[PDB]
DNA sequence: AAAAAAAAAAAAAAAAAAAAAAAAAAAAAAAAA
DNA sequence: TTTTTTTTTTTTTTTTTTTTTTTTTTTTTTTTT
């Protein structure tokens, strides 16, 4: 059955091109030629995951000769209230290096070594507001002791919490601030996003009045929202035996949540 | 004694279906299918907890082959205060895995493996007002990072306690709701009830305009309260000597309970 | 310089097919099919270890089921006065699983469930 | 001058981070035959 | 040419101390028309 090849198919995630993305990977690489420590905020849902991590895939590390790999960017998410310890873990983890058994004091040297021996002129941190209030001492101990730019990325809340520490603050004063949909912009977006992601056979009268207003109303701008809420539709309709998504079904997906 | 095998079956419970079970039944084997997360919210004494037992009852583990047994669905009834390392005890003890002991970074480590090597597909937790406030920012963690349909389970609480957390309430937008019998539905319910769980042999139609008014104005629409009134009658009415249900026993019960 | 492509293709390591390792390969797959323990004799320097790591190539893990990688067969060097909790960690790394710190006999129950979880 | 449901000032429950002894058991090995 | 005693060497297994949050329950509300 083609219909559960396109069934399958749509069930997935891809990553379509838009502006702010692009922004945000100019100024992470003059900041990362810089090296200069920086903080991104922006709203939920709004994708800032994904355009950090985008970026990473393009500077991926590659080592042809019988030295050890030199990583320009690592990447990770910390769990809820992680400490210092968990976090030095989670570094070493990334570079598929054996975690040494023994004391934070003994993670700390182990850190600055593995840290020492690549590259990593980057470190981007996703969800920073979960991040313990001790380990941002130790965050920033880092970024001083060696010529390596740090990223925080996190919502209203890091904001809140950085600004209780001075030290922290100075260090990570420079920022990007994420927008949402609206408009222009967000007809443009919906218009691209169904041209990179449904290859159904017909067309969906996306920039039709009533079809761009009930989408703006179920999304408020949240490209996390009509992501889930044109795919969902994809699936159904198709499954119903329409080509096209249509405007009964975008209703349905819309009342539902 | 016939009577003695007659009044042990009427203390056993017993599972029959309604069309608010088929519903939820329904809904959850598409939430499932979709690895969307929803929820559940209804009155107490209304119960969808049994269909919940049911909806697993129906749902098998099944391993064919010497390998890890494959386990669809999941459901977790936490207790009260229950925090995030008692959650991720129980998963694991559900899933016939031994505890390992350490912190808490152990048991999100384990919980995540055991939960990657079985199915999976959809996680069910009963009685979700039980759960402190940081216990969801756990469970919503396991949301984001696998494709688990969490499903919570509980009253109008529920939702005054999510609205508290920006982003638990954007995972969670979907949900059904539970509610009171009444009219058509009550009366055809009540004669389903009398003919399936009721063991009396004769008569007992509780059609009838006078015995309604007497199990409406005591059930209030509460299904669980219908299900106590009648077998506490059958049972006081077979100890009477009498084989049907009497206008007289029926009044006497209500009143003590 | 062209010779010295040459060069260092001569200076690294190839695998030649020969009756001797066939020979090895038709009888370990015997001993799997049947599941009985065996042993393999053989002097230094003629290769038999090359002969079991191609063996090991001939079967690959099978990740074709969605949850676990379902390897059928493991291979494993010991160091010198190789210890028991060495040998259970040696196994337990092979198969991608993390190392639950503890004792000899917790080492011992991890990797007992590794192993019953894999196809090994 | 008489009447008011809402911020500060106080007690239990979980959770995590580090040395510091003590004994057993074995394995080798040098001297002595 | 093996045996006794030494000698070392791993190897393994077990007790005490401090700090930081979260959450809830009374008294105060003087301040206010
Ligand atoms: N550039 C993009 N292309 C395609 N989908 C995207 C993009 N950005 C976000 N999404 C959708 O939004 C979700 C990711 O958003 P998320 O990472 O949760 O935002 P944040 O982490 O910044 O809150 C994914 O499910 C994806 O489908
Ligand atoms: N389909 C059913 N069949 C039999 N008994 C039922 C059914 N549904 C509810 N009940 C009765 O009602 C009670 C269910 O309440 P429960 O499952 O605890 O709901 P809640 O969790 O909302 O209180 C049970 O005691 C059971 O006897
Ligand atoms: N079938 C073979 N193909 C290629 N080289 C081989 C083969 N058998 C033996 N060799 C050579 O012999 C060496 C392997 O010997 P080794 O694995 O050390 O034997 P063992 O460890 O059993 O003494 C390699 O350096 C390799 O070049």
């Amino acid at each position: 059955e083609w219909l559960q090849a396109e069934i399958a198919r749509l069930k997935g995630k891809s990553i379509v091109p838009l502006q702010q993305v692009k922004t945000l990977h100019d100024w992470l690489d003059g900041k990362r030629k810089a090296r200069k420590s920086c903080r991104v905020v922006g709203e939920s849902r709004t994708g800032k995951t994904v355009a950090c991590d985008a970026y990473r895939y393009r500077h991926k590390p590659q080592q042809e000769a019988g030295r050890p790999p030199t990583v320009p960017v690592v990447y990770i998410r910390p769990h809820q209230k992680c400490g210092p310890k968990d976090l030095f873990k989670k570094i070493t983890e990334y570079l598929k290096y054996r975690v040494t058994k023994g004391t934070v004091s003994d993670f700390r040297d182990r850190t600055i070594e593995v840290l020492k021996g690549c590259g990593v002129e980057m470190l981007i941190i996703d969800e920073a507001d979960r991040l313990k209030p001790e380990t941002f001492a130790d965050v920033r101990d880092i970024a001083e002791d060696l010529g390596i730019a740090v990223v925080l990325v996190g919502t209203d809340r890091l904001d809140a919490v950085i600004k209780r520490d001075e030290q922290v603050l100075e260090r990570f004063r420079a920022h990007l601030r994420f927008g949402k949909l609206s408009g222009e912009d967000f007809k443009n977006t919906v218009e691209m996003w169904e041209q990179m992601v449904l290859k159904l056979p017909v067309s969906s009268n996306l920039k039709s009045k009533e079809m761009l207003r009930i989408l703006t109303s179920a999304t408020e701008g949240y490209i996390g929202r009509l992501d889930e809420i044109l795919r969902e539709a994809a699936i159904r309709s198709l499954s119903r035996g329409l080509k096209k998504i249509d405007k009964a079904v975008l209703q349905e997906v819309a009342k539902e949540y």
